[PDB]
C-alpha cells in the first residue's frame, strides 16, 4: 500500500447541541504520503491551491479521497493546499469543518462526562492500498479553555484500527476492510448553572410542598397543594428545551417525577386525613405526624438516588 | 435491458422528526452492471473518484443516474467512486443523504410501531433499458441498536416491482413503466418518556380533579376547580410540539379531552347542585354521591378506549 | 412561434405553511417541442443526462428556459434528461422543487377552503417565439388523498393565458408579452383538530365565565373572575403560532375577543352591583338576572357572528 | 463613461421581518448600455440564456456586474439572459432575491410608517468608467395591494446619486467615486391586529386593577392585586417575539410599564392604607377616595403620552 | 517574502448573536503587493471580474488566498475583482461576509462592554513568502451609528503579529509561522431596555414580596407568598432566551436567585413563627420585626453585590 500520515489541527470546538447530540469541529487537516520523485521549478515546494488542484487531478496525479464518517451532512470545506516537494512526497492540506455527532449518554445531566469522536476513513482505497500510519493531534487551541459549558480536560488520544465492510463484499472478494482513525477528545460538563438553575429551585419547591401540612384546616391546605402543582407544571417545561428524549431517567426528571409524588401524596394523605371522620366528631392530627418524618423519608429516598 | 444489482448500507439513521412526518438517512449505495470490456492500466481494476468521473461521461461511458423518489429536496451527496474493472462489469459507488418521508400514522401516539421506507428508481430509463435484478441491503449498523426514542428490530425487507408513470405515456407511446426498490426498516417507538412525562401526571391531576367533591362549600371547590382548570389549560401547551396537527386524536389528546369534559362536569354538576336549592334549606349532599361513582364511570371510559 | 406542450406531474404536496403563507410541491415537468429533423445513433431515441446537457447548449441546440413566477427562493432542481428523438421532437424533462406562495384568505380559519397555484412562464422568449399550446396536469397521487391538515378535492384546473410585463418595453417595441400557464389545486382544510382543540374548550371557558354570577358575596366571584381571565389569557397564547398577523379576525380570535368582552363585562357588572349600594342597606339580586340572559345574548351574538 | 439605464420590476415584496430589520424582494432587473455594432445571425437579436454566458464573457464582451449594497447575504440570482441586438445595444436581464436591511424606526409600533430601500451599485468601475443615466421603477404588482400586515401606498420614487468610497483611494488617486441608484418603497403598518390583540386587552387589564380599590379589607384585594399581577406578567411575554430589542420605548412597552406602575402603586397605598392605623382603631376610607381620581390622572398620563 | 498591504472596508455589523456568541460582518478586503512589470491593453489598468479570473490563475498568475481564522462556516463571498496595473502592483479587491466568534465575557449581563476581532490570515504562505505590511481600517460607516442594541464607540484599532501553528511543523522543518491581521471593534451594550424590561419589574416582585409580612394570620400571607413564587417562575423563562448558558452567574440572575432566597426566606420564617406557639398562647409579632430590617439587609446585600 501507500503510507499516508495524518496531522489533525483542532481550531476550536462550538456549537454542542445536546438536544440533537451533535457538534461542530473546526480546523485543518494534513495528509501526507510518499510518490515518484518530480520536477518542479526551481529547488523550492511546489504550491498548488484550490480550483486549480482539478488540473493536476485530470493530468494523472494520485490524490484519495478523506472523508468523516460520523459527519452529519456534507463537511463545509473551504480552502485546500495541494504542496509538492520536488523529493517526492505530496502533502494535502484542507480545512474541515462539519456536524458530527455520537453516542452521548445522559445517565447524569448535570455532572456529565463525555467524550468528542472524529472518525477518518478513505473513502475508496481499502487497507492494502492506503495504509494510515500514525495520526497526531494538535489539540493545543483548546487544551484546557471553556467551551460553552463544556471544560476540556486531558490531551486528545489516538488510534489506528481497520475496520471491514461487508456491503463492498459483493464486489471484492476478500481484500475490503478500510483504515480508521479515530480521534477522542474528552470532555466533562460544568454543572454550576444547572446547580443553581433547577436542582437548588426544584428542591426548595420540594420544601414549600412539605410546608403543606403544618396547616390548621382542608380548603386552605388543598389550595396551597394545588398552587405548588401549578408551579412543578411550570418547572416541567423549562427541562423540555435542555435534553432530548431519553428512554430513561436523568437526575432533573427523577426529581420533576418525585416532585409529583410528594405533591400528590400530600393530597391523598390530607384526603384520607378528612375521610377518617366517620360522624365528623374525631380529630385530624394523628396522621399528620408526617412533619418531621415525610422530609426524613423523602431524604432517604434522595439519598438512595444518590448513589 | 441491462441488468443492475444495488447494494444499499445504511451508516445512520438520524434526526426522526415526529412533526414534519420526515426523517433523515445515511448511507451508501453500490450499484453494478455489466457492459463491453475493456483496457485498464495493468490487471488492476480503475479507480476515478469524484469530479474527474465527467471526463468519462463525456468520453463516452454509459452510467445511469439513480434518484429517491421520497425524498425531500436534493439529496445531499458526497463522494462517488465509479471503478472499473477491465472484464466489463462497472461500479457507480456513491454516498447518499436526504430527508425522506412517509405516511406515518399516528393511532396510538406512545406506543407507535411505523416504517421507514427507502424508495430507488432510475430518472431516465424505463425498465427495458433497466431493469434492477435484486437488492441486499445490509442494516448491520443500526439491526439491533437503539435511535433516539426509537428501538429498530428486525432485519430490513427488500422488494422489486415495476411501477408505471402515466405523465410520460405522452412522449412514449407503450414502454413507459420505471424499475422499483423500496427498501423497509419496521421502527417501534419507545413508550418510556411519555409513560412517565404525560400519561401519569395527566392521569394524577385527573384524580386531583377528582377530589373536589369532597369539600364542604360552594366558592371553595369552584376555586379549587378553577386552579385544576388552569393547569389542564398548562398540559394542553406541552403536547402542541411533541405531534404534527392530526386530523383524529391520539391518546394525549383524547386524554386532554377528557381531563376538560371530567373538570367541566365537575362544575355543572355543582352549579346544579348549588341550584336545587329552591328557598335555600335543601341540603345538598344528594347529587354529590360521586365521590365513589364518578371514578369508576372514567375508568370504565378509559377502559372502553384502550381497546 | 415554436409550439410547446407541457405535462406537470405532481408527486406530492408538502410542509404547507400557513403562518408564511407558502407550501412546497415536489414532482416533474415535461416541456416537448419540434425542431428540424436530426441524426442519432441508430433507431432508438437518444438520451442526455444531466451535467453533460451543456455541451449539447454550447453545441447549438435551442432549449428553452422555464422558471416558475410565484416561487419562494430559488426552485430545487435535481435532474434533468433531454431526450431526442430522431423525427424532429426534442423533449426536457426536469425534475422541480420549491416554495411557491398564494394570496390564501383566511376569512373563515377552521372552515378554510384554499387553493394551490402553480405558475410557469418561459424567462426569454415572448409568445411570438415560445407559445404554450396546451398542459395536461397529472395529479394521479395526491387526486383524493390527505396530506397533513388539508384534504384535497377533485382535479387540478388547466388554463393558457398571455400575460404582459411593460418593465420589458423600454427594450422591445410591441412583442413584449408573456405565455402563462397556471395550475390549479383545490385544498379543503379539515377541521376536526380545530374542533376538539380550540373551539370547543373556549366555549367551555366561556360558560365557566357565564357561571361566575350564580355566587352569592363579592370577592369570591371577583377572584373566580380573575382566574378566568388568566385562563382566557393562557388560551390567546396558543393561536400566535396557528396563523399569521392578520388585517381582519378570524373564527378564533373574535372568540377570543368575545371571551375577553364577556369576562370584562361580567367583571363591570358586578362592580356597579356593588355600587348600587348607596348607604349599604340595599340587596343586590335585581341585576343579578342575568344568570339566564346573558347567555342568551351571548348565544344570539354568536348565531350572528356564524352568518 | 458608457452610459447605462436600469428598469428594475418588483414581483413581490414578502417575509417582512420586523424583528431582524430585513424584508425579501423579488422582481427582475434589466440592465442596458451601448457599444460598438456587431453582427448577429439574421436580423432578429441574438440571446444567451444562462450557464453560456460565460462563452461571451470569455470571448471578449464588456458586461458589468451590478450588486446590492444593502442586501445580507448573496443575492439568490437565477435565470440570467443577455440579448444582444445587432444595432449595437446590449441588454443584461436578471432575477434577483434576497434579504435588504433598512434603519427601520419603531419609534410608534402599531402606527408605523416605513420605507423599503433597494441600493443598487457596480462592483467595479466607478462613475468616469460607468454612470446611470436614469431609473423607471415598474411597481406594477404591488402597487395598491397589501402584503402580510403592511399597506403599500404610493409610486417607488427614484434617485440616482453619487457616492465615495474612501477606502479605495489607496489604489486610486482621483477617481474613486461610484454610482448608486436607491428605490424607495413607502410602507404603512395596518394596525388593527395589534389593536384587538394587545393595546386593547392590556386597558381591560388597566381598569381591572383600577377595580381593586372597590373591596373593604386586605388580604382579598392584596390577592387581587397579585393575580393581575400575573396576568400582567403573561402579557409581558407576549410582546417578547412581536419587537426586537429598542434602545427606547414603544406604545405597548409603554402600556406594559405603566400596568406595572399602576399595579405596585395601588399594592404601596393599600400598604400605607394599612400601615395608617397606628393603634388598630382608625379607619381606612379618607386616602381610599383614589375610586374616580386614579383613572382621571392615569387617563391623563395616556394623554400625554399619546402626543 | 512578497509585501502585501491591506484595506479592509466596513459596511455595517448586524445580526449580533448573543447566545451563540457569533456576529455577522458585511464589507470589502483589498489585498495589494507588487509583482513583475506587465503589458496592458493600452495605458489604462486592466479589470478582471468574477468567474474569469480563473483563466489568470490557470495561466500562471500568482494569487494568494485570504481565509478569516475566527468564521463560523465559510465566508459567503460574492464579487471578486482582479484589478491590474500595467506597473507591476496586483490589486485583489473581494466581498466577505460570514459570521465570526469571540469569547465575549458575561460578567455584567445589562453594562456589557464588549469587541468584535477580525483575524485575517493567509491559507498557505508562510511569513517569509507573505509579510503582511500594515492595514489601514475604513470603519466610517458605523463609527458612532447604533447597531440593534449595541453603541459602537471609537475607532476600530489595528494590529499585526505572526502566529506560529505548530501542525505544520512535520512537513516545515523550521519557516512555518503565519501573518497574522487582527482588527478590533469596540462595542459598548447599550443597556435601557435591560433596564426597563427586567432589572425594575423584578426589584418591584422584589418589594411585593417583601410586603407579605405586613399581614396578620397565617394561611393569606402563605397564598401570598405561594403566589409571588409563581410569578418569580415566570421571571425565571424569559431570560432562558436572552444569554446562552454560563458557568457564572449575572445580574439577571443573581437577582432571580436572590429572589427565590428571599421569598422562601420569608416562608421559612412564616413557619417559624407559627411553629414558636408551644401551646397555642403565644403572640407573633416579636419574629414579626422585619418590616423595617428585611429591606435594609436586602439593600446591603444588593449594595456589595454592586461592586
Ligand atoms: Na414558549
Ligand atoms: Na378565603
Amino acid at each position: 500500500p501507500v503510507d499516508v500520515s495524518v496531522s489533525i489541527f483542532i481550531n476550536k470546538i462550538y456549537g454542542v447541541n445536546t438536544l440533537e447530540q451533535t457538534y461542530k469541529v473546526d480546523g485543518y487537516i494534513v495528509a501526507q504520503w510518499t510518490g515518484k520523485p518530480r520536477k518542479t521549478p526551481g529547488d523550492k515546494p511546489l504550491i498548488v491551491e484550490n480550483t486549480q488542484i482539478e488540473r493536476w487531478i485530470n493530468n494523472g496525479l494520485w490524490v484519495p479521497a478523506l472523508e468523516f464518517i460520523n459527519v452529519v451532512g456534507s463537511p463545509d470545506t473551504g480552502n485546500k493546499r495541494l504542496m509538492l516537494f520536488p523529493d517526492g512526497r505530496v502533502i494535502y492540506n484542507a480545512r474541515f469543518l462539519g456536524s458530527f455527532s455520537n453516542d452521548m449518554d445522559f445517565r447524569l445531566f448535570p455532572f456529565d462526562r463525555q467524550q468528542f469522536v472524529l472518525e477518518l476513513e478513505p473513502f475508496s482505497y481499502n487497507n492494502q492500498q492506503l495504509r494510515f500510519s500514525d495520526i497526531q493531534v494538535y489539540t493545543e487551541n483548546i487544551d484546557n479553555e471553556e467551551i460553552d459549558e463544556w471544560w476540556i480536560r486531558g490531551k486528545a488520544s489516538t488510534h489506528i484500527s481497520d475496520i471491514r465492510y461487508d456491503h463492498l463484499s459483493s464486489v471484492q472478494p476478500n481484500q475490503n476492510e478500510f483504515s480508521r482513525i479515530t480521534v477522542r477528545i474528552d470532555a466533562v460538563r460544568n454543572p454550576s448553572y444547572y446547580l443553581w438553575s433547577f436542582i437548588l429551585p426544584l428542591g426548595l419547591i420540594i420544601a414549600a410542598s412539605w410546608s403543606v401540612f403544618w396547616l390548621e384546616s382542608f380548603s386552605e391546605r388543598l389550595q396551597t397543594s394545588f398552587t405548588l402543582m401549578l408551579t412543578v407544571v411550570a418547572y416541567a417545561f423549562y427541562t423540555s428545551n435542555i435534553l432530548p428524549r431519553l428512554p430513561y431517567t436523568t437526575v432533573i426528571d427523577q426529581m420533576i417525577i418525585a416532585g409529583y409524588g410528594s405533591i400528590f401524596a400530600a393530597i391523598l394523605l390530607i384526603i384520607f386525613a378528612h375521610h377518617r371522620q366517620a360522624n365528623g366528631v374525631e380529630d385530624d392530627l394523628l396522621i399528620q405526624r408526617c412533619r418531621l418524618a415525610f422530609p426524613l423519608g423523602f431524604l432517604a429516598i434522595g439519598c438512595v438516588l444518590v448513589i
